[PDB]
């Protein structure tokens, strides 16, 4: 049962993780290198032992797909998760005094749609500039499913100093066999308590989107971590969470036939039979 | 405490039982699993595989070649290591539409990406001094000044440069990690030839980790090997069946023979493999 991998990873960090401080100095238990496999066949891995912010997951992903790098554009949809990184104060602390509030720099949206183009600001038109990794991935899946190079890469060493934050999700790779689309994520840093459930849901959702566009069935999502960590103030709550028995995973329904990845709207998606334990 | 090499052998076993038929660019066909991970300890042992002799000289010369930033197959060939030659030949370069390119010029491959990520590639002989991001040195620097950092990444995967490369890199990126004065490394390898590539691949990044650990005054920790498309070629099944029958010998040690200050200063003679006891080399073909 898929959720047990996530719970197993939490268990492994609690027993075997080492004390390690972070950028803030708040401190973590930490393991380097982990891998879980979540099936996507007739099930969607939205974690049940604690409710995941589904709306956040879906809006953030649509925001990525539009190529936006404007925190305000996601904030308008009710999803505040990138606001603090776009605030006047946070931007100033990075030496970006000339930058408009909300401008996160060349993050996910830009990298996925315009890798290697020259970043100016969040409002600039980038049409036909840089590599549209998202579409090349869709195209390669359609014309040459056997290809071992189906990669979308958010890690851009040249652009790192211009970003409000360097991406947690360095890259993902897709794979096709037996009409099934699988995806593997390389996530360099994982907050196991707060980030990871949301992170698992994002890339599972991305895979469902691309599978729908390409006429394939969802296969596996493979979650690979670098620095897998639990914050010390999360140990006691997570101990409570480990006690709960997972309910069956919900399903994800895609409510109409959609032709291009850019056409997906939030209302196209329905989470069915989601039954989480209280927060 | 079981032998590290058993993971590699376990992965081969898993692909044989559970892998699915999947064709490649050549159409030769593979058994294939997507997503695997092994952990090889580097503490007083070096994971040079014993059930089949690994081309150690190749491993070491290739890595020094990367570190110099070279993208010239001829420069590695001169060291007795032919592994990149076919990808640099007039014929192979022409088949990719690179008719104007000098023989040996592999495009913006590992060396260029590690030392000059994001610079404009011209040719293999061009001077790239102070152009692009020197990922290799930034990694060394970050390890020294801020070991807790979760962004110690060296990335070879450059979407803008892909169409200019003779081959897109198998090793998309690696990440480093420090705790308790131990340096660990994880490799994201998008495609793995389990029979011919993987043992060599494991040895490269283990060696890289030993190099950086030496430069930074740290001890080797773990090497974490993550695979995308992990595959065995069909003409390798029978030879690998022979290999699975062998019992691993203890892993050799790697000695670094003098104190070395900067990663560029390493020479081949600085390195000694001690107590390596491989079984006789097995016969396999190629793509």
């Amino acid at each position: 049962h898929g959720e047990l991998q996530y719970l197993g990873q939490i268990q492994h960090i609690l027993r075997c993780g080492v004390r390690k401080d972070d950028r803030t100095g708040t401190g973590t238990l930490s393991v380097f290198g982990m891998q879980a496999r979540y099936s996507l066949r007739d099930e969607f891995p939205l974690l049940t032992t604690k409710r995941v912010f589904w709306k956040g997951v879906l809006e953030e992903l649509l925001w990525f797909i539009k190529g936006s790098t404007n925190a305000k554009e996601l904030s308008s949809k009710g999803v505040k998760i990138w606001d603090a990184n776009g605030s006047r104060d946070f931007l100033d602390s990075l030496g970006f005094s000339t930058r408009e509030e909300g401008d996160l720099g060349p993050v996910y949206g830009f990298q996925w749609r315009h890798f290697g183009a020259e970043y100016r600001d969040m409002e600039s038109d980038y049409s036909g500039q840089g590599v549209d990794q998202l579409q090349r991935v869709i195209d390669t899946i359609k014309t040459n499913p056997d290809d071992r190079r189906i990669i979308m890469c958010a890690w851009n060493p040249r652009d790192l100093p211009l970003m409000a934050l360097p991406p947690c999700h360095a890259l993902c790779q897709f794979y096709v066999v037996n009409s099934e689309l699988s995806c593997q994520l390389y996530q360099r840093s994982g907050d196991m308590g707060l980030g990871v459930p949301f992170n698992i849901a994002s890339y599972a959702l991305l895979t469902y989107m691309i599978a729908h566009i390409t006429g394939l069935k969802p296969g596996d999502f493979i979650h690979t971590l670098g620095d897998a960590h639990i914050y010390l103030n999360h140990i006691e709550p997570l101990k409570i969470q480990l006690q709960r028995e997972p309910r069956p995973f919900p399903k994800l329904r895609i409510l109409r036939k959609v032709e291009k990845i850019d056409d997906f709207k939030a209302e196209d998606f329905q989470i069915e039979g989601y039954n989480p334990h209280p927060t």
